[PDB]
């Protein structure tokens, strides 16, 4: 049929295996289409990426592929297949094939009230995938509703691991310690994000929607109030600590005034996730065992990674041509 299929001007060269192309999205260098996998007789999502001229875009691509080839968990989108040219010279583009999901949490939150069972079930599933990621000693680092994919039966998968890193322990879902001291290197960063997502499910409305960089921190303290003395001591960067002190006092807005209609158990969980001090922040295993998730919590049915990562390339500084090379090698699993 014709030649290489074309979607909105962009070449989508996915051989005869995948046909019936239909546009879904365009997150910069990466267009997402749905397709029909003629081998497996299913419909799939296919992401086209062209990272090879940007070290950063190569690092995200390598990281995502490396991680996701190694992960196997129901609440994490897996990689079915990767398509690419037989020679690194001709490898200009990379197509990642994954399960077609039906919607995402962001989309879903702009159209629907979530019943408490649903919020509970989505939360559960987020935390279940998170437990597996963290057992692998990996930080997602970019949890937000658009990275939470949903099917018609409410199965939830975590997506986009391009910012993931081996733990070294949008702006709206960023832990405050990332704004404050180092480049945020604890698992509690992900828990924070999940608190933001929880709050968003409770009200259909982002909890800390900072319009600019320092505003994000004002939204956070607007709600949690000024950090306590002990909490100030965890900000160990000179300029951040002093900045915190230069801020006018702020009251802690109680959770039931922001969410008058929420399950009080959900709000208790929310509190522990949206804890300023990262050391006092609830961890994933305790989050799952919280009373709020009582009906889904099943630790015999919450797999962990068999072995934790410890990255065989981290601190990169690798040139693009080198990253491309590893991307070529890691994508080789899938070549004829
Ligand atoms: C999953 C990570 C992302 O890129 C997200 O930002 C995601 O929101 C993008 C979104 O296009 C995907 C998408 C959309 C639908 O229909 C709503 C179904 C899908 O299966 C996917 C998908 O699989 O996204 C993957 C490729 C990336």
């Amino acid at each position: 049929a014709a030649g290489p299929e074309m979607v909105r001007g962009q070449v989508f060269d996915v051989g005869p295996r995948y046909t019936n192309l239909s546009y879904i999205g365009e997150g910069a260098y990466g267009m997402v289409c749905s397709a029909y996998d003629n081998l497996n007789k299913v419909r799939v999502a296919i992401k086209k990426i062209s990272p090879f001229e940007h070290q950063t875009y190569c690092q995200r691509t390598l990281r995502e592929i490396k991680i996701l080839l190694r992960f196997r968990h129901e609440n994490i989108i897996g990689i079915n297949d990767i398509i690419r040219a037989p020679t690194i010279e001709q490898m200009k583009d990379v197509y990642i094939v994954q399960d077609l999901m039906e919607t995402d949490l962001y989309k879903l939150l702009k159209t629907q009230h979530l019943s408490n069972d649903h919020i509970c079930y989505f939360l559960y599933q987020i935390l279940r995938g998170l437990k597996y990621i963290h057992s692998a000693n990996v930080l997602h680092r970019d949890l937000k509703p658009s990275n939470l994919l949903l099917n018609t039966t409410c199965d939830l998968k975590i997506c986009d691991f391009g910012l993931a890193r081996v733990a070294d322990p949008t702006r709206w879902y960023r832990a405050p310690e990332i704004m404050l001291n180092s480049k945020g290197y604890t698992k509690s960063i992900d828990i924070w994000s999940v608190g933001c997502i929880l709050a968003e499910m409770l009200s259909n409305r982002p909890i800390f929607p900072g319009k600019h960089y320092l505003d994000q921190l004002n939204h956070i303290l607007g709600i949690l109030g000024s950090p306590s003395q002990e909490d100030l001591n965890c900000i160990i960067n000179l300029k951040a600590r002093n900045y915190l002190l230069s801020l006018p006092h702020k009251n802690k807005v109680p959770w039931n005034r922001l969410f008058p209609n929420a399950d009080s158990k959900a709000l208790d969980l929310l509190d522990k996730m949206l804890t300023f001090n990262p050391h006092k922040r609830i961890e994933v295993e305790q989050a799952l065992a919280h009373p709020y998730l009582e009906q889904y919590y099943d630790p015999s049915d919450e797999p962990i990674a068999e072995a934790p990562f410890k990255f065989d390339m981290e601190l990169d500084d690798l040139p693009k041509e080198k990253l491309k090379e590893l991307i070529f090698e890691e994508t080789a699993r899938f070549q004829p």
